[PDB]
Protein backbone atom coordinates (compact mmCIF):
# COMPACT_ATOMS: atom_id res chain seq x y z
CA UNK A 1 0.00 0.00 0.00
CA UNK A 2 0.88 4.11 -0.32
CA UNK A 3 0.62 6.41 2.03
CA UNK A 4 -1.60 9.72 0.71
CA UNK A 5 -1.48 13.12 1.55
CA UNK A 6 -5.68 14.33 0.52
CA UNK A 7 -5.47 18.17 0.65
CA UNK A 8 -9.21 19.40 0.57
CA UNK A 9 -11.11 23.08 0.59
CA UNK A 10 -13.60 23.54 3.04
CA UNK A 11 -17.67 23.52 1.86
CA UNK A 12 -19.32 26.62 0.88
CA UNK A 13 -19.27 29.22 3.55
CA UNK A 14 -22.60 31.37 4.26
CA UNK A 15 -20.82 34.53 3.36
CA UNK A 16 -19.92 33.30 -0.36
CA UNK A 17 -23.53 33.16 -1.12
CA UNK A 18 -25.16 36.64 1.23
CA UNK A 19 -22.40 38.36 1.57
CA UNK A 20 -20.62 41.19 3.29
CA UNK A 21 -24.07 41.73 5.44
CA UNK A 22 -24.14 38.28 6.00
CA UNK A 23 -24.28 38.30 9.86
CA UNK A 24 -26.83 41.03 10.62
CA UNK A 25 -28.87 39.52 8.16
CA UNK A 26 -29.45 36.23 10.28
CA UNK A 27 -29.34 38.59 13.76
CA UNK A 28 -32.88 39.54 14.91
CA UNK A 29 -33.21 42.82 16.50
CA UNK A 30 -32.32 41.25 19.97
CA UNK A 31 -29.58 39.68 19.26
CA UNK A 32 -30.50 35.89 18.79
CA UNK A 33 -29.33 33.76 15.71
CA UNK A 34 -32.44 32.91 13.19
CA UNK A 35 -32.11 31.83 9.67
CA UNK A 36 -33.66 34.35 7.35
CA UNK A 37 -33.06 32.03 4.36
CA UNK A 38 -32.54 27.93 4.26
CA UNK A 39 -29.03 28.21 3.27
CA UNK A 40 -28.34 29.48 6.75
CA UNK A 41 -27.26 26.47 9.12
CA UNK A 42 -29.52 25.67 11.56
CA UNK A 43 -27.61 26.69 14.32
CA UNK A 44 -24.35 28.83 15.15
CA UNK A 45 -21.65 26.71 17.76
CA UNK A 46 -21.12 29.02 21.31
CA UNK A 47 -18.30 31.21 21.44
CA UNK A 48 -16.80 34.19 22.98
CA UNK A 49 -18.00 37.68 22.58
CA UNK A 50 -21.34 35.78 21.75
CA UNK A 51 -22.54 35.77 17.95
CA UNK A 52 -20.24 39.26 17.22
CA UNK A 53 -16.90 37.43 16.43
CA UNK A 54 -18.21 34.67 13.49
CA UNK A 55 -18.04 38.40 12.03
CA UNK A 56 -14.32 36.63 10.09
CA UNK A 57 -14.76 33.64 10.77
CA UNK A 58 -18.05 32.42 8.76
CA UNK A 59 -19.51 29.03 9.16
CA UNK A 60 -20.74 26.51 6.76
CA UNK A 61 -23.78 27.25 4.69
CA UNK A 62 -26.35 24.06 4.61
CA UNK A 63 -25.28 23.26 0.82
CA UNK A 64 -21.38 23.75 2.05
CA UNK A 65 -22.22 20.40 4.76
CA UNK A 66 -23.98 18.79 2.07
CA UNK A 67 -20.88 18.93 0.02
CA UNK A 68 -18.58 17.89 2.95
CA UNK A 69 -21.39 14.89 4.11
CA UNK A 70 -21.05 14.19 -0.14
CA UNK A 71 -17.37 13.79 -0.20
CA UNK A 72 -17.31 11.57 2.96
CA UNK A 73 -19.99 9.07 1.85
CA UNK A 74 -17.96 9.22 -1.29
CA UNK A 75 -14.86 8.25 0.84
CA UNK A 76 -16.55 5.65 2.73
CA UNK A 77 -17.88 4.53 -1.03
CA UNK A 78 -14.48 4.40 -2.15
CA UNK A 79 -12.61 1.73 0.42
CA UNK A 80 -10.10 3.87 1.60
CA UNK A 81 -8.52 4.08 5.00
CA UNK A 82 -8.18 7.45 6.88
CA UNK A 83 -5.86 7.42 9.43
CA UNK A 84 -5.52 10.91 10.06
CA UNK A 85 -7.14 14.52 9.65
CA UNK A 86 -5.70 17.96 10.25
CA UNK A 87 -7.71 21.20 9.62
CA UNK A 88 -6.83 25.01 9.20
CA UNK A 89 -7.92 26.96 12.67
CA UNK A 90 -10.74 28.57 10.41
CA UNK A 91 -14.17 27.49 11.57
CA UNK A 92 -15.58 26.50 7.81
CA UNK A 93 -12.37 23.80 7.98
CA UNK A 94 -12.97 22.47 11.29
CA UNK A 95 -17.01 22.08 10.21
CA UNK A 96 -16.06 20.17 6.78
CA UNK A 97 -13.34 17.83 8.91
CA UNK A 98 -16.17 17.22 11.07
CA UNK A 99 -18.95 16.72 8.44
CA UNK A 100 -16.47 14.24 6.22
CA UNK A 101 -15.69 12.38 9.71
CA UNK A 102 -19.74 11.86 10.48
CA UNK A 103 -19.55 10.07 7.33
CA UNK A 104 -16.76 8.20 7.03
CA UNK A 105 -18.18 6.68 10.16
CA UNK A 106 -14.68 7.52 12.24
CA UNK A 107 -16.13 11.36 14.15
CA UNK A 108 -15.09 9.22 17.04
CA UNK A 109 -12.15 7.07 16.11
CA UNK A 110 -10.28 10.11 15.02
CA UNK A 111 -9.81 13.53 16.18
CA UNK A 112 -9.23 16.74 13.98
CA UNK A 113 -5.59 18.06 14.99
CA UNK A 114 -5.63 21.82 14.24
CA UNK A 115 -2.91 23.02 12.76
CA UNK A 116 -3.09 26.83 12.30
CA UNK A 117 0.27 26.11 9.82
CA UNK A 118 -1.81 25.68 7.21
CA UNK A 119 -4.39 28.50 7.65
CA UNK A 120 -4.91 30.88 4.98
CA UNK A 121 -1.88 33.30 4.25
CA UNK A 122 -2.64 36.47 6.32
CA UNK A 123 -2.62 38.92 3.62
CA UNK A 124 -6.12 37.57 2.71
CA UNK A 125 -7.29 37.70 6.21
CA UNK A 126 -8.27 40.24 8.73
CA UNK A 127 -5.58 41.44 11.41
CA UNK A 128 -7.66 40.02 14.06
CA UNK A 129 -8.55 36.85 12.84
CA UNK A 130 -5.96 35.15 14.84
CA UNK A 131 -7.86 36.23 17.60
CA UNK A 132 -11.13 34.62 15.88
CA UNK A 133 -10.48 31.73 16.28
CA UNK A 134 -12.76 28.90 18.24
CA UNK A 135 -10.57 27.81 21.09
CA UNK A 136 -10.22 24.32 21.04
CA UNK A 137 -12.67 24.00 24.36
CA UNK A 138 -15.37 26.01 22.52
CA UNK A 139 -15.17 23.73 19.78
CA UNK A 140 -15.12 20.37 22.04
CA UNK A 141 -18.36 22.12 23.48
CA UNK A 142 -20.10 22.43 20.11
CA UNK A 143 -19.39 18.87 19.31
CA UNK A 144 -15.89 18.87 17.38
CA UNK A 145 -13.81 15.77 18.38
CA UNK A 146 -11.00 17.86 18.58
CA UNK A 147 -7.36 16.63 19.17
CA UNK A 148 -6.51 18.99 22.79
CA UNK A 149 -3.28 17.41 23.02
CA UNK A 150 -2.03 17.83 19.59
CA UNK A 151 1.27 20.04 19.64
CA UNK A 152 0.49 22.43 16.34
CA UNK A 153 3.70 23.31 14.12
CA UNK A 154 2.46 26.33 14.46
CA UNK A 155 0.50 27.97 17.47
CA UNK A 156 -2.37 30.36 16.29
CA UNK A 157 -0.33 33.43 17.97
CA UNK A 158 2.49 32.89 16.41
CA UNK A 159 0.55 33.53 12.66
CA UNK A 160 1.99 37.21 11.52
CA UNK A 161 -0.29 39.36 9.90
CA UNK A 162 2.19 40.89 7.34
CA UNK A 163 3.66 37.75 6.83
CA UNK A 164 5.12 37.82 3.30
CA UNK A 165 4.06 35.46 0.47
CA UNK A 166 7.87 33.53 0.95
CA UNK A 167 7.07 33.47 5.03
CA UNK A 168 3.70 32.34 3.84
CA UNK A 169 5.00 29.11 1.75
CA UNK A 170 7.89 28.76 4.40
CA UNK A 171 5.34 28.07 6.75
CA UNK A 172 3.44 25.45 5.32
CA UNK A 173 6.46 23.35 3.91
CA UNK A 174 7.15 23.13 7.64
CA UNK A 175 3.90 22.23 8.53
CA UNK A 176 3.90 19.75 6.02
CA UNK A 177 7.05 18.60 7.40
CA UNK A 178 6.07 17.56 10.41
CA UNK A 179 2.68 16.24 9.43
CA UNK A 180 4.62 14.15 7.46
CA UNK A 181 6.77 12.80 10.40
CA UNK A 182 4.26 12.05 12.63
CA UNK A 183 3.95 8.51 12.36
CA UNK A 184 5.94 7.94 9.13
CA UNK A 185 5.13 4.59 9.24
CA UNK A 186 1.49 4.73 9.19
CA UNK A 187 0.22 3.33 5.34
CA UNK A 188 -3.19 5.02 4.82
CA UNK A 189 -4.55 8.02 3.83
CA UNK A 190 -4.07 11.95 5.96
CA UNK A 191 -7.04 14.16 5.20
CA UNK A 192 -5.50 17.99 4.89
CA UNK A 193 -8.80 20.19 5.17
CA UNK A 194 -7.70 23.57 4.50
CA UNK A 195 -7.99 26.67 2.02
CA UNK A 196 -7.88 26.67 -1.71
CA UNK A 197 -4.39 28.12 -1.55
CA UNK A 198 -3.27 24.68 0.53
CA UNK A 199 -3.73 22.78 -2.82
CA UNK A 200 -0.86 24.44 -4.12
CA UNK A 201 1.15 25.40 -0.65
CA UNK A 202 0.95 21.94 1.26
CA UNK A 203 1.37 19.60 -1.91
CA UNK A 204 4.72 21.47 -3.27
CA UNK A 205 6.88 20.78 -0.39
CA UNK A 206 5.87 16.98 -0.71
CA UNK A 207 6.49 16.97 -4.22
CA UNK A 208 10.16 18.55 -4.06
CA UNK A 209 8.78 21.56 -6.21
CA UNK A 210 9.64 25.42 -5.59
CA UNK A 211 7.09 27.69 -4.33
CA UNK A 212 4.60 29.14 -7.20
CA UNK A 213 5.02 32.43 -8.83
CA UNK A 214 2.95 34.27 -6.12
CA UNK A 215 0.62 35.90 -9.56
CA UNK A 216 0.37 32.25 -11.01
CA UNK A 217 -0.53 31.15 -7.20
CA UNK A 218 -2.94 33.76 -6.93
CA UNK A 219 -4.58 32.49 -10.38
CA UNK A 220 -4.77 29.03 -9.28
CA UNK A 221 -6.41 29.76 -5.93
CA UNK A 222 -9.39 31.15 -7.78
CA UNK A 223 -10.05 28.06 -9.67
CA UNK A 224 -10.81 25.85 -6.99
CA UNK A 225 -14.18 24.57 -5.82
CA UNK A 226 -15.66 23.79 -2.39
CA UNK A 227 -14.14 20.66 -1.79
CA UNK A 228 -11.97 20.42 -4.23
CA UNK A 229 -9.30 18.11 -3.61
CA UNK A 230 -5.47 17.25 -4.24
CA UNK A 231 -4.10 13.75 -4.07
CA UNK A 232 -0.05 13.43 -3.23
CA UNK A 233 1.15 9.20 -2.60
CA UNK A 234 4.21 8.49 -1.42
CA UNK A 235 6.12 5.51 -2.97
CA UNK A 236 7.60 3.66 -0.15
CA UNK A 237 11.31 2.43 -1.39
CA UNK A 238 12.55 5.76 -2.78
CA UNK A 239 10.39 8.68 -0.25
CA UNK A 240 8.65 10.44 -3.30
CA UNK A 241 6.05 11.84 -3.69
CA UNK A 242 3.74 12.08 -6.97
CA UNK A 243 0.32 13.61 -7.70
CA UNK A 244 -2.24 11.04 -8.37
CA UNK A 245 -5.95 11.04 -9.06
CA UNK A 246 -7.62 11.79 -5.70
CA UNK A 247 -9.89 8.39 -4.43
CA UNK A 248 -12.91 10.30 -5.28
CA UNK A 249 -14.64 11.93 -8.27
CA UNK A 250 -14.95 15.78 -8.35
CA UNK A 251 -18.61 17.60 -7.07
CA UNK A 252 -20.21 19.51 -9.99
CA UNK A 253 -23.62 20.87 -9.20
CA UNK A 254 -25.75 24.22 -9.92
CA UNK A 255 -26.75 27.19 -8.25
CA UNK A 256 -29.95 28.35 -6.69
CA UNK A 257 -31.07 32.03 -6.91
CA UNK A 258 -33.55 33.28 -4.58
CA UNK A 259 -37.17 33.37 -5.49
CA UNK A 260 -40.19 34.94 -3.82
CA UNK A 261 -43.34 34.31 -5.75
CA UNK A 262 -45.65 36.78 -4.46
CA UNK A 263 -42.47 39.64 -5.45
CA UNK A 264 -41.84 38.16 -8.80
CA UNK A 265 -45.56 38.42 -9.80
CA UNK A 266 -46.54 42.30 -8.71
CA UNK B 1 -57.05 26.97 7.79
CA UNK B 2 -56.53 25.13 4.58
CA UNK B 3 -53.13 25.54 2.91
CA UNK B 4 -52.05 24.05 -0.67
CA UNK B 5 -47.98 24.55 -1.15
CA UNK B 6 -46.88 24.13 -4.85
CA UNK B 7 -43.29 22.86 -4.79
CA UNK B 8 -40.79 22.35 -8.03
CA UNK B 9 -39.00 19.03 -8.28
CA UNK B 10 -35.12 19.33 -6.92
CA UNK B 11 -32.20 19.56 -9.49
CA UNK B 12 -32.35 17.14 -11.97
CA UNK B 13 -28.87 15.02 -13.23
CA UNK B 14 -29.67 16.67 -16.79
CA UNK B 15 -29.77 20.23 -15.81
CA UNK B 16 -26.40 19.66 -14.85
CA UNK B 17 -24.45 17.00 -17.38
CA UNK B 18 -26.88 17.92 -20.31
CA UNK B 19 -28.92 15.57 -22.12
CA UNK B 20 -26.12 12.63 -22.74
CA UNK B 21 -25.73 12.45 -18.71
CA UNK B 22 -27.06 8.90 -19.58
CA UNK B 23 -23.96 8.15 -21.93
CA UNK B 24 -21.63 9.79 -19.56
CA UNK B 25 -22.57 7.18 -16.62
CA UNK B 26 -23.33 4.10 -18.54
CA UNK B 27 -20.77 1.43 -18.99
CA UNK B 28 -20.84 -0.41 -23.10
CA UNK B 29 -23.50 -3.03 -21.62
CA UNK B 30 -25.76 -0.28 -19.32
CA UNK B 31 -23.63 -0.47 -15.96
CA UNK B 32 -23.96 2.57 -13.95
CA UNK B 33 -21.15 4.22 -12.19
CA UNK B 34 -20.69 7.39 -10.63
CA UNK B 35 -18.19 9.89 -13.00
CA UNK B 36 -19.47 12.64 -10.41
CA UNK B 37 -20.74 13.40 -7.62
CA UNK B 38 -23.36 14.99 -8.35
CA UNK B 39 -24.85 11.62 -10.35
CA UNK B 40 -27.01 9.66 -7.56
CA UNK B 41 -25.25 6.65 -5.55
CA UNK B 42 -27.85 4.71 -7.71
CA UNK B 43 -30.31 4.63 -10.01
CA UNK B 44 -33.98 2.46 -9.24
CA UNK B 45 -34.99 -0.46 -12.03
CA UNK B 46 -36.86 0.42 -14.80
CA UNK B 47 -39.33 -1.49 -17.08
CA UNK B 48 -38.07 -0.58 -20.33
CA UNK B 49 -34.62 -0.15 -19.32
CA UNK B 50 -32.24 2.45 -18.28
CA UNK B 51 -33.08 4.36 -21.75
CA UNK B 52 -36.06 5.66 -20.14
CA UNK B 53 -33.98 8.05 -17.84
CA UNK B 54 -33.48 10.07 -21.04
CA UNK B 55 -36.70 11.39 -20.56
CA UNK B 56 -37.69 11.00 -16.97
CA UNK B 57 -34.10 11.50 -15.38
CA UNK B 58 -33.75 11.51 -11.71
CA UNK B 59 -32.43 13.98 -8.89
CA UNK B 60 -28.87 14.95 -8.83
CA UNK B 61 -27.21 14.66 -5.86
CA UNK B 62 -27.97 18.54 -5.15
CA UNK B 63 -31.57 18.01 -6.11
CA UNK B 64 -31.66 15.27 -2.84
CA UNK B 65 -30.44 17.82 -0.96
CA UNK B 66 -32.55 20.68 -1.59
CA UNK B 67 -35.46 18.55 -1.75
CA UNK B 68 -34.12 17.17 2.11
CA UNK B 69 -33.90 20.76 3.27
CA UNK B 70 -36.86 21.44 2.22
CA UNK B 71 -38.30 18.97 4.16
CA UNK B 72 -36.38 19.69 7.56
CA UNK B 73 -37.52 23.18 7.24
CA UNK B 74 -41.40 22.30 6.85
CA UNK B 75 -40.35 20.42 10.58
CA UNK B 76 -39.03 23.18 12.18
CA UNK B 77 -42.09 25.09 11.00
CA UNK B 78 -44.67 23.44 13.07
CA UNK B 79 -46.80 23.18 10.26
CA UNK B 80 -48.88 20.11 10.09
CA UNK B 81 -48.82 18.43 6.64
CA UNK B 82 -52.04 16.60 5.74
CA UNK B 83 -51.43 15.15 2.03
CA UNK B 84 -49.20 14.72 -0.62
CA UNK B 85 -49.50 14.83 -3.99
CA UNK B 86 -46.64 14.67 -6.61
CA UNK B 87 -46.24 14.46 -10.48
CA UNK B 88 -45.46 11.16 -11.96
CA UNK B 89 -42.14 12.32 -13.18
CA UNK B 90 -39.85 10.34 -11.33
CA UNK B 91 -38.00 13.71 -10.02
CA UNK B 92 -41.40 14.77 -8.40
CA UNK B 93 -41.99 11.65 -6.67
CA UNK B 94 -38.29 11.54 -5.62
CA UNK B 95 -38.49 15.37 -4.10
CA UNK B 96 -42.34 14.10 -2.79
CA UNK B 97 -40.25 11.18 -0.81
CA UNK B 98 -37.09 12.75 0.45
CA UNK B 99 -39.29 15.89 1.83
CA UNK B 100 -40.91 12.91 3.54
CA UNK B 101 -38.41 11.30 5.23
CA UNK B 102 -37.07 14.78 7.06
CA UNK B 103 -40.52 15.60 8.10
CA UNK B 104 -40.08 12.25 9.65
CA UNK B 105 -43.55 11.38 7.76
CA UNK B 106 -42.67 9.01 5.00
CA UNK B 107 -44.17 5.92 6.95
CA UNK B 108 -47.51 7.20 7.74
CA UNK B 109 -48.11 9.40 4.16
CA UNK B 110 -48.55 7.96 0.97
CA UNK B 111 -47.42 9.67 -1.69
CA UNK B 112 -50.35 10.00 -4.30
CA UNK B 113 -49.49 9.84 -8.12
CA UNK B 114 -51.17 12.28 -10.51
CA UNK B 115 -50.89 12.83 -13.57
CA UNK B 116 -53.14 15.48 -13.88
CA UNK B 117 -50.21 17.68 -12.45
CA UNK B 118 -47.56 16.65 -14.66
CA UNK B 119 -45.68 18.91 -16.96
CA UNK B 120 -46.83 20.69 -20.27
CA UNK B 121 -46.22 18.21 -23.03
CA UNK B 122 -45.03 21.12 -25.34
CA UNK B 123 -41.98 22.28 -23.63
CA UNK B 124 -41.67 19.15 -22.73
CA UNK B 125 -38.62 17.26 -24.54
CA UNK B 126 -39.98 14.25 -26.52
CA UNK B 127 -43.54 13.04 -28.59
CA UNK B 128 -44.81 9.54 -27.66
CA UNK B 129 -41.67 8.62 -25.96
CA UNK B 130 -42.23 9.42 -22.40
CA UNK B 131 -43.02 6.75 -20.05
CA UNK B 132 -43.24 7.24 -16.51
CA UNK B 133 -42.32 4.36 -13.31
CA UNK B 134 -45.61 2.59 -12.88
CA UNK B 135 -46.59 2.66 -8.95
CA UNK B 136 -45.71 -1.29 -8.93
CA UNK B 137 -42.03 0.01 -9.91
CA UNK B 138 -41.75 2.99 -7.68
CA UNK B 139 -43.06 0.70 -4.49
CA UNK B 140 -40.62 -1.79 -5.86
CA UNK B 141 -38.01 1.17 -5.44
CA UNK B 142 -39.71 2.06 -1.62
CA UNK B 143 -41.23 5.01 -2.57
CA UNK B 144 -44.38 4.47 -0.71
CA UNK B 145 -46.97 5.34 -3.16
CA UNK B 146 -50.57 5.49 -2.42
CA UNK B 147 -51.69 2.25 -4.59
CA UNK B 148 -55.69 2.82 -3.86
CA UNK B 149 -55.53 6.35 -4.89
CA UNK B 150 -57.65 7.00 -8.02
CA UNK B 151 -56.17 9.84 -9.83
CA UNK B 152 -58.22 12.68 -11.76
CA UNK B 153 -56.38 11.97 -15.18
CA UNK B 154 -55.30 8.71 -16.01
CA UNK B 155 -51.57 8.43 -17.14
CA UNK B 156 -52.71 7.15 -20.73
CA UNK B 157 -54.90 10.07 -20.98
CA UNK B 158 -52.33 12.05 -21.19
CA UNK B 159 -52.72 14.13 -24.77
CA UNK B 160 -49.19 13.32 -25.76
CA UNK B 161 -48.70 16.38 -27.34
CA UNK B 162 -50.27 19.87 -25.51
CA UNK B 163 -51.23 23.88 -26.68
CA UNK B 164 -51.02 26.38 -23.59
CA UNK B 165 -54.65 26.36 -23.38
CA UNK B 166 -54.78 22.64 -23.15
CA UNK B 167 -52.06 22.21 -20.37
CA UNK B 168 -53.79 24.74 -17.95
CA UNK B 169 -57.36 23.50 -18.31
CA UNK B 170 -55.60 20.30 -17.37
CA UNK B 171 -54.45 21.60 -14.32
CA UNK B 172 -57.83 23.22 -13.41
CA UNK B 173 -59.63 20.11 -13.85
CA UNK B 174 -57.16 18.16 -11.36
CA UNK B 175 -57.03 20.30 -8.57
CA UNK B 176 -60.79 20.71 -8.93
CA UNK B 177 -60.09 17.09 -7.88
CA UNK B 178 -57.38 17.69 -5.13
CA UNK B 179 -59.62 19.95 -3.35
CA UNK B 180 -62.02 17.54 -3.22
CA UNK B 181 -59.91 14.74 -2.36
CA UNK B 182 -58.60 15.84 0.49
CA UNK B 183 -61.35 15.49 3.58
CA UNK B 184 -62.08 19.09 5.44
CA UNK B 185 -59.79 18.35 7.66
CA UNK B 186 -57.26 21.45 7.09
CA UNK B 187 -53.26 21.19 7.57
CA UNK B 188 -51.37 21.74 4.36
CA UNK B 189 -51.31 19.27 1.14
CA UNK B 190 -48.13 19.35 -0.67
CA UNK B 191 -48.13 19.24 -4.81
CA UNK B 192 -44.77 18.40 -5.40
CA UNK B 193 -44.57 19.36 -9.59
CA UNK B 194 -43.15 21.42 -12.13
CA UNK B 195 -42.00 24.90 -12.52
CA UNK B 196 -45.45 25.81 -14.33
CA UNK B 197 -47.51 23.89 -11.82
CA UNK B 198 -46.57 26.88 -9.63
CA UNK B 199 -48.98 29.00 -12.09
CA UNK B 200 -50.81 26.81 -13.33
CA UNK B 201 -51.82 24.64 -10.27
CA UNK B 202 -52.84 28.10 -8.51
CA UNK B 203 -54.45 30.22 -11.05
CA UNK B 204 -57.57 28.15 -10.95
CA UNK B 205 -57.56 28.37 -7.27
CA UNK B 206 -57.02 31.80 -7.11
CA UNK B 207 -60.51 32.32 -9.16
CA UNK B 208 -58.37 33.71 -11.87
CA UNK B 209 -58.21 33.62 -15.90
CA UNK B 210 -55.09 32.07 -17.08
CA UNK B 211 -51.88 34.34 -18.17
CA UNK B 212 -51.06 35.25 -21.83
CA UNK B 213 -48.74 32.68 -22.83
CA UNK B 214 -46.04 34.85 -23.09
CA UNK B 215 -46.30 36.68 -19.56
CA UNK B 216 -46.32 32.89 -18.01
CA UNK B 217 -43.26 31.22 -19.66
CA UNK B 218 -41.52 34.48 -18.62
CA UNK B 219 -42.59 34.39 -14.88
CA UNK B 220 -41.94 30.24 -14.77
CA UNK B 221 -38.21 30.48 -16.18
CA UNK B 222 -37.05 32.12 -13.02
CA UNK B 223 -38.23 29.33 -10.82
CA UNK B 224 -35.75 27.62 -8.91
CA UNK B 225 -36.00 24.11 -7.29
CA UNK B 226 -38.12 23.59 -4.77
CA UNK B 227 -39.30 27.14 -5.66
CA UNK B 228 -42.83 27.03 -3.62
CA UNK B 229 -46.07 29.18 -3.79
CA UNK B 230 -48.12 28.75 -1.22
CA UNK B 231 -52.15 29.03 -1.05
CA UNK B 232 -54.39 29.80 2.10
CA UNK B 233 -58.27 28.53 1.75
CA UNK B 234 -60.58 31.45 3.92
CA UNK B 235 -63.62 28.61 4.10
CA UNK B 236 -66.36 31.15 5.55
CA UNK B 237 -65.66 33.58 2.43
CA UNK B 238 -65.32 30.19 0.05
CA UNK B 239 -62.15 31.71 -2.00
CA UNK B 240 -58.56 31.35 -1.74
CA UNK B 241 -55.81 33.45 -1.03
CA UNK B 242 -51.69 33.68 -2.20
CA UNK B 243 -50.09 33.75 1.08
CA UNK B 244 -46.37 34.05 2.14
CA UNK B 245 -44.87 30.19 2.50
CA UNK B 246 -44.23 28.23 5.78
CA UNK B 247 -40.96 28.13 5.07
CA UNK B 248 -37.86 30.57 3.64
CA UNK B 249 -36.35 30.50 0.51
CA UNK B 250 -33.32 28.68 -0.81
CA UNK B 251 -30.04 30.10 -2.22
CA UNK B 252 -26.95 28.53 -3.00
CA UNK B 253 -24.44 28.74 -5.24
CA UNK B 254 -22.72 26.29 -7.75
CA UNK B 255 -19.47 24.50 -7.48
CA UNK B 256 -17.64 24.62 -11.09
CA UNK B 257 -15.74 21.68 -13.04
CA UNK B 258 -12.13 20.88 -12.11
CA UNK B 259 -9.46 19.34 -13.05
CA UNK B 260 -6.52 18.76 -10.84
CA UNK B 261 -4.04 18.41 -13.45
CA UNK B 262 -5.00 21.48 -15.27
CA UNK B 263 -3.91 23.37 -12.59
CA UNK B 264 -1.45 21.68 -9.53
CA UNK B 265 1.11 20.03 -11.66
MG1 LIG C 1 -7.10 0.50 12.51
MG1 LIG D 1 -6.98 27.07 21.86
MG1 LIG E 1 4.56 39.96 -0.06
MG1 LIG F 1 -36.20 38.15 -4.74
MG1 LIG G 1 -28.00 20.21 -23.07
MG1 LIG H 1 -10.46 23.22 -14.57
NA1 LIG I 1 -14.09 31.84 -0.65
NA1 LIG J 1 -35.72 22.15 -15.81
W1 LIG K 1 -11.33 29.89 1.14
W1 LIG L 1 -39.11 21.09 -14.56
Amino acid sequence: SRRGILVIRHGERVDQVFGKSWLQQCTTADGKYYRPDLNFPRSLPRRSNGIKDFENDPPLSSCGIFQARLAGEALLDSGVRVTAVFASPALRCVQTAKHILEELKLEKKLKIRVEPGIFEWMKWEASKATLTFLTLEELKEANFNVDLDYRPALPRCSLMPAESYDQYVERCAVSMGQIINTCPQDMGITLIVSHSSALDSCTRPLLGLPPRECGDFAQLVRKIPSLGMCFCEENREDGKWDLVNPPVKTLTHGANSVFNWRNWIS
